[PDB]
């Protein structure tokens, strides 16, 4: 409701009832008197369409006491507030008014702005750059986004709690700077302008698929359920770089929000379509609760400090990721310190087009990639085409000769670094590559399990490393020419659980771990498919060998130097008659012309109660007995006679007749 | 406030002069309101707010002010309006295009781009009349009693919903058409009533078993306790008729509903005697539940049994106490290849049903089952039934088909090929079943149940792998019941069997007829172990050490034999006591169903001899396996040991052996 | 900008075209005649300094229609509503405004107060009680805050959502009161005003320093990066209290956040500088997330409810913290119940000066600071100076005779409570004192790991309780004297890993569990470091023995009451002639006058295919023939013959001849 009123204001004396006909008004400064030029500030007539005309001082006040311009009523405006003094026609002072505004106080305004919570909208503002500069404490995204790449937004230092409910969409990086620390992101969804081609390497059934031309004929063009080719696909699919349309290699489209040289930032619960997040030289920040944003042709979340100081205190917190071309977590440049301040916890990974979690290994451009300190645990990875977790720093293939800004290999050889990361409680499976990669030396990695992987379960370039119960369970299930777990170096595994329900009849060695010293092995292992150092039960109790469906219990012995597929001796229990016989008997065994339990000693076969003795089955030559204080019967077969070849408890050697007829 | 003079005066332009018998037109801006086609409503605005509208032009009297029928008044418009001024012979004072761009109040344009916004229920008699307000936020600041199916439209709207007061009601409180990214946070159920509850554990936290004392347990409370059902019935036989009728068929429970939402998350929930409930939704998430204190229905629900099958639906973080039911329970809910959905990071205290469901079986005859979820890092504790129950089919009746699901002929009972991902649970306390599964191609790995009143695991499995599994101190009631049991022909590698409670009350510790296990460890009494097979084939060197009085043992037990008896040994014994340096070796086979009878010893009373069995009478022929061997026996009527010779081309042989 | 206008007020009549000359105003209440005095309201001149002074009605009107006092021109003020009567000259009204600010009402307000989220900011207030007295939803803290030790802040029993983007600076206690249930605190950050001397026990290669001049040699005035010396380090390094300058002693610097006796309150993302957190007497309270909070003398995150009733509800959720003198997480007199409903989930302590996970010992003040039914999960805790987690409830080094306000000690023994916590998954590294330490009767505790501690892995004084899947690797790496793994009472183990990549040659026992039943040893333990009162593999399967390296494998047995370092028989398969001849010997041993495996029967050596059978080297007494139905072989040098010891099967004993020439 609109009141009718007379907004021209008129100017009246003040000692009698009369305009101030031909009067003068000045405006200036506050408090100080208008009158005098230096005081004065800009007037302008104002004009219906809001253009405005700046005119001298004084104002004109006619006969009829309204403001006039060349005897035109108009309406004059300032930019401020102001002093105001009005004369009369004589030069007498009207009236004065050191600060007009301090008439009409609009005391709301006041308890407004201390009561109310302030929050800036990118719906009132036509760029994102124009809403950060005025914010001061919320920002809310209130309206889907199309920035262009390279959009760069400074946030003037401000420590600011952005809000996102709609979507930056665009090709390219947008580029947040200067927030202050403690500012945080929530909810902000990228998503691509570009939809591209995207590869599926896996079934309905969902089965890796290997063959170059069946992963071809997966291609689609979407956002999403699939990755963008790159060139380490060429070398995952022999022969599909040839196979591929030019229009689905080379493709660049990820929709990407980086965070450039920024302290204690937080993104939270960030989401998207072909997305990325950049955290490129930032320290103490983290990315939290992603909300399964699907990857585009970059990594998924990055925290890369090629520059400046080592990252620290760079983590991923919580959440999960799905697709991308290239790992959905990595690391370069980062240093956790003595504290391990940095890394990923609480992380799952699904289906990335390189691997879950990496920390990345050699130079890039001028400087080391390489990551020191950092934590990995209770994370999982799923579905990666290469690996689940790659932890190496040193290059596999083609390695480096140095190591510009790293330690150099004269230190510490290729593969030796000391990494010493905090590696506890991971999980992976499904993995097409390898489930758990890594190297270094005097490394400490406990509580790892692995199955139901394509590829490899662990390839492991450790030196002098510890491993404590580790589980490797059905893996290089489509028997790739490999080990389900590697270990190069001089290292120790303390409990390893191998095979699931899947036959290792298809491939080579389970373990092959030649120069480490291993404990605690279970599971149903083709011993011939072990190769370690060394293997042992050091520390076992009393025992009981415990056997269900078969006539006989076995403790058997495997001298892998004599024979690695055949026991080289037993000791065995075995039924006499059938169930509930009450009766069995023990035999001790031993390997001759490679046939396990060639021969044998004998207790209670058929439930004689006797020992039956294998004895030389012709004359036996003086260096077959072993001790003093022994006999050994052999065979006389022209008399009939067993007969003992004796070493007396002196050493010396005589020959006995043992039993004749 | 300054002290001024509100009523408007009208002076003309030329001298210091009312405009005496003056007219004013009023209309639409930027017009000429003396036509009467651009002219609006004008409004004569009485004391008492009353309007009166009056025709135009508006008169000025003679002292230059608004006058209807000789009295001053006050005009008022509807809109912002055009002014003209003309004097008593038509000569014009002034025109204002538009009254509104003298001098607007610029302040609302100001604070309307810099403040937050958010509206409050405090302001409004109902919230539906809330939700309609909103634009961003939403407080919650003030209880509010709401009835049974009352049902809010947030109009697609994002909205960031904080509670602070509680919804105070029994039944659903419904909650719509919430946009994306909707979050509600702090909310608080509460009952209107005050139901009555068992608390079937004493104050040791010793179950109670007996109907009669559940009975005796009765009280009125919104907590510590829950509101008997139809499954108390068979868990405490004879309860029914026992229970007074006010005790049974309860159904209070106060439930927020999130119907057919899409990306919602409920953050910091909780309540008492509180529930729920997210009907047809996709991914939404219940985080950081705050121990809301459960009522008759499920704590923590996703059902889709209509529309799409449920995806991205999570239960992450916090924790539930009592509830009749199950803590987090699924119906038709599909994670896919992705996994994308299921529980993590959670903590159920003592569920009148299961901590985690997963539904089996037909319900509103579709299909209430649930594929591809997760279900790790996550804690059961005390639930009267299960830990978790993340079987799909009900096990009976095997001939029935699945409708909505696969069918009955492609899949056997309890064979789907449901491919949650399962790692890295614990349940403690419960009075069911700790962890209770089916399915065909699962992989289940880092399972720990201990001190359970009921069995640890029931596992309805096949072509299954169950990996570091542990077992600990479960059946301590002695229920006829096993401590795991594995039905189908499943892997298990890594399994730890009892604590430190006895088994000699028990049956069998695991029966897994199927199953073929590596790696037991524990003092399970070997009599008690039932498998398919059993074997550590990729052991090291070994040593037994033994800490007992005289003696260590490595033993044979051949359980197609006996189950009780092993049927041979290798022992060392002391000869003398502790430093003696010295020990016998002995190996044993078992006669007459007595272990030990026959033995070989080695230095037997540091003798640096062999004692040799020999056969106590005259050997038959067939007593000799093995070629190029002897058997010695006994020939009492010549007191001399006779030998039984195989000789190297296997004919046999009978020589004397020793004599006098 | 603002419009040129004539502020002062002008009263004209209302019949014809005059000045209101001499006229008179009331002021008064809405809708009400303010002519008559009960009616009237306060009216002020308003001096140009905005000073007030209160004057009596009328108002006057002078001959220009303005309102003068004493003849001087004034501008009066009053409150927004009121009724307004004018009288002329001669008394007769000129006008009557029932209620002036219904002529040009502000709507605004009305609209603004109902849209708009609350939230007061401290930037506006001197005090921060003044702030907390302003709030009604939300409170920010947008600029830095000095406090003084003590001061109190009385929240009103709101349910307030307070955001920090600023700091809270002093030293000492900032107590925040009556707060209502559901009020969070975001963001927090406590710095002390001192920066006190900090002691810095570790080397640059991350080595522990015990050597107390060593210690006091890494003095520094710093807030971070060390801790300042309290009592217990007297005790950690023996020698240090004398050795330590006057100004390094009895520092007392921790900038402390009290929440004191609130229901439902949480801090989240809380960090600081020689920083602590204190909820004292409160309920259902958390701190989640805490982002790295540098601790100071006291505890970093405290629950303490010695007073009133037992703490319940109260969590350490997520998050970490570092350094800090005392312990990161701690609690006193807290009992979740059977419903568990407190403790530490998902936490990460690094470098406490003391523990990271401390659960107090015996009395305070004059009642029990002991907790029950609490969880420890999914927890880390980092190079602590003492212990990783230190879990008991009873004072270890002179204990008390008593438990005022808890279980008498005639009830349950010293170290004996039924302390009832849920312990699972916890990972300890780097200890310096004892990785995982508690006391308690019929605990259960599963999947522990402690690596690579300077200090024993673990020090249990239980009793009556099981521990299921442990592992201890590579601790006591100092070679303190202690063992690796200590418990006192009757316990049970289940899984047990020992033995990581270190030498054991230098250190006494690895386990000493002199009470306790153990199965599921896995590691390279030496044997002879083993004690435990029953060691078991009741449940095996069918076994085999792979031995890797050397020309044998072994199946041996000790009797740790004969001998703790000598085996006392054995089961070995040796390969005869080179590898892949196809031919092994099975023997078996005894040992005799302390020499391992000196009387042995073989089978099959040098590929002989018989029984190697030793003999009595001298006359077999009688009692060396055991069991009826046997005979036992003997030497009878002088006749050079073999005879046989025989217990017929009546058990009556024969001399036979077995063999002569
Ligand atoms: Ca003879």
């Amino acid at each position: 409701n609109v009141v009718v009123s007379n907004p021209r204001p008129i100017f009246t004396e003040s000692r009698s009832f009369k305009a101030v006909a031909n009067g003068k008004i000045y405006i200036g400064q506050i408090d100080t008197d208008p009158v005098n030029p230096a005081n004065q500030i800009p007037v302008y007539i104002e004009n219906e369409d809001g253009s405005h005309v700046q005119i001298t001082q004084p104002l004109i006040i006619n006969a009829a006491g309204k403001i006039v311009y060349n005897g035109q009523l108009v309406k004059i405006v300032t930019v401020q507030g102001h002093s105001m003094a009005i004369y009369d026609a004589n030069g007498s002072q009207v009236d004065y008014i050191a600060n007009v505004l301090k008439w009409d106080p609009d005391q709301y305004s006041i308890e407004a702005d201390k009561k109310f919570k302030y929050s800036v909208k990118l719906s009132d503002y036509p760029t994102l750059q124009d809403a950060a500069s005025a914010a001061v404490d919320g920002l809310l995204i209130d309206r889907d986004y199309n920035f262009y790449g390279g959009e760069t937004v400074d946030f003037g230092g401000k420590v600011l709690t952005i809000e996102c409910k709609a979507k930056f969409i665009g090709d390219g990086n947008l580029i947040f700077t200067k927030l202050g620390k403690g500012s945080r992101i929530a909810g902000v969804f990228m998503e691509s302008t570009t939809t591209p081609w995207v590869i599926k390497p896996w079934t309905d059934d969902n089965q890796w698929l290997t063959d170059a031309a069946a992963v071809v004929a997966t291609l689609k063009q979407s956002k999403t359920d699939g990755y963008q080719p790159t060139v380490s696909d060429y070398v995952k699919f022999p022969g599909i770089e040839t196979l591929l349309p030019p229009n689905a290699k080379g493709q660049n489209i990820t929709s990407t929000l980086e965070i450039r040289e920024c302290i204690g930032v937080e993104v939270h619960r960030a989401s998207g379509l072909m997305a990325g997040f950049l955290f490129r030289g930032c320290h103490f920040c983290k990315m939290v609760d992603a909300n399964n944003p699907s990857g585009g042709k970059d990594g998924i979340i990055t925290f890369e400090n090629l520059s400046g100081d080592w990252g620290k205190g760079n983590y991923v917190i919580g959440g999960r990721t799905s697709y991308g071309s290239v790992s959905s977590a990595q690391f370069l440049r980062n240093n956790g310190g003595f504290e391990r301040d940095g890394g990923v916890i609480g992380f799952t990974s699904y289906r990335a087009g390189e691997s879950g979690v990496k920390t990345w290994q050699g130079t890039v451009g001028s400087t080391t990639s390489r990551n020191y300190n950092l934590q990995f645990r209770d994370s999982v990875v799923i579905y990666p085409v290469w690996d689940g977790f790659d932890l190496g720093a040193d290059t596999d293939m083609n390695p480096e000769l140095d190591r510009p800004g790293d330690y150099p290999i004269t230190q510490y050889p290729l593969h030796q670094l000391p990494l010493n990361h905090l590696i506890d409680n991971l999980l992976v499976r499904g993995a097409l590559g390898v489930g758990f990669g890594m190297d270094g030396k005097g490394m400490y990695v406990s509580n790892i399990t692995v199955e139901d992987c394509a590829g490899s379960g662990a390839y492991l370039l450790t030196h002098e490393s510890v491993f404590t119960n580790i589980a490797i369970i059905d893996t290089n299930t489509k028997d790739f020419q490999a080990n389900q777990i590697y270990i190069s170096g001089a290292c120790r595994v303390n409990g390893l659980r191998l095979i699931g329900i899947r036959s290792t009849d298809g491939q080579s060695l389970t373990i092959d771990a030649p120069n480490s010293t291993v404990s605690g092995i279970t599971g149903m292992v083709d011993p011939s498919r072990i190769n370690v150092a060394n293997l042992a039960e050091e520390g076992l109790g009393n025992i009981r060998a415990n056997s269900f469906g078969y006539d006989s219990a076995a403790i058997k012995l495997r001298i892998h130097k004599l024979s690695k597929t055949l026991d080289s001796g037993a000791l065995y229990s075995h039924i006499n008659g059938g169930a509930g016989s009450g009766s069995a008997y023990t035999q001790l065994t031993a390997i001759s012309g490679s046939t396990p339990d060639a021969v044998s000693l004998k207790v209670n076969h058929k439930d004689c109660r006797g020992a039956e003795i294998p004895f030389v089955p012709d004359i036996a030559s003086d260096d077959f007995i072993k001790d003093s204080s022994c006999f050994l019967p052999y065979w006389e077969n022209n008399s009939t006679s067993l007969k003992a070849l004796v070493k007396k408890p002196n050493g010396e050697l005589v020959r006995l007749t043992l039993a004749t007829l």
